[PDB]
């Protein structure tokens, strides 16, 4: 499994190239794994992945929550890996064939797929939560090794860890701005994701260092 | 929305030259193009403005938006800044995530299309069972544009029943996925066609034929 420095992944959702680059560079000494999503990619282009690799010694997770039919999912994954992404996040609710399409491209291109089970926001309770345990089980049956679960619902994150087992890799967003606690989240997740708490701080480096200090024993 | 020939081209080619050449070859048959991530992630968001300058066509950004509210807002802003007229959003993530999109669309004068049930086999696992409720949620939220599966006419009909005759409904899955143009138009206002056209030896003739089959519609 990837070695996430300090078990902390930066969710770089700033939409300005200059700001995204500045903030990421300022916390570079604390994080070697950055999650880049559509807010930044749709604002600056896929070349931003390359720019981040060139400037920082960071691993890149393309958070594209892939959720299309198998055929289109295949194209999305191919374009994303061609750009330099180490892994891609895929939604599990669209079904097994859509996930398998991503796993196939990741396999052939030598990259990784992260399967998003339950989400961290309030709305996730309407439809996703009820299908989450099965989506996770599906992922296990499909051979998925990397997963994403909600830090905002410790009981749910715990169950997801049980389903995927100790060997699977689990990352969890929702820490900070959404109310998730770093320490509690690490009881089940291999690493947690943090965006606004760091990138909106007057001193991102101090914010990141502070979060890490809170979990030094872990 | 007035879709010419009730046909929406799904331009999923991943090469700028081919995408522009093929779209140009069938421009006389359409005025609405669906651009998704295959083309956008391969050529950049500037491709949207390029299409508007070249064809003046209407552009629906098929981004299957499916994140938390905060991120959904950013995605919609970046998308409409690029010139997209509408954006497609998943309903599965919940009401708050959809509302986030609706707010941005209203602010920038655009439309939100709610994807309820998908056309592929995997849609039967989790999506189909929640589809009717997702559609009802759209109604409660005031959504007026929807996306349903041409591959399951009975499901497409049910979606039309829920949203009513005033709502706008488009449907993918025609051609390559097995959907029939005429049958789909029994319930949808317009259907979406990708491969059957952009992978055809002669895209223009492919489009011409499809339109010929629904001439009476
Ligand atoms: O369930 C989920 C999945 C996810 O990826 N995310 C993403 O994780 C990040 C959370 O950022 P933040 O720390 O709340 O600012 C954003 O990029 C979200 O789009 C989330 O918040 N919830
Ligand atoms: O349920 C759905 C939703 C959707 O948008 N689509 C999209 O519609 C297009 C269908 O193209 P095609 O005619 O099968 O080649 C693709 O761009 C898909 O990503 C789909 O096929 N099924």
């Amino acid at each position: 499994v990837m070695d996430v420095m300090n078990r902390l992944i930066l969710a770089m959702d700033l939409m300005n190239r200059d700001d995204a680059l500045r903030v990421t560079g300022e916390v570079r000494e604390y994080i070697d794994t950055v999650k880049i999503g559509y807010p930044l990619v749709l604002s600056e282009g896929m070349d931003i992945i390359a720019e981040f690799r060139k400037r920082f010694g960071c691993r890149i997770i393309a958070d594209f929550k892939v959720a299309d039919i198998p055929e289109t999912n295949e194209k999305i994954c191919r374009a994303t890996f061609k750009a330099g992404a180490d892994a891609i996040i895929v939604h599990g609710f669209p079904g097994a064939d859509s996930v398998r399409a991503c796993l196939n491209v990741a396999e052939e291109m030598g990259r990784e797929v992260f399967l998003l089970t339950e989400m961290s926001h309030p709305g996730a309770e309407m439809f996703i939560q009820g299908a989450a345990d099965e989506i996770a089980r599906m992922g296990v049956d499909l051979g998925v090794k990397n997963y994403v679960g909600p830090s905002t619902r410790p009981e749910r994150l715990s169950r997801l860890r049980e389903i995927i087992g100790q060997d699977s890799f689990l990352i969890s967003p929702g820490v900070g701005a959404q109310g998730g606690d770093p320490g509690e989240t690490l009881r089940f997740a291999d690493a947690f994701i943090v965006g606004r708490s760091i990138y909106l701080a007057d001193n991102p480096a101090a914010a990141a260092a502070g979060i890490i200090e809170s979990i030094k024993d872990l």
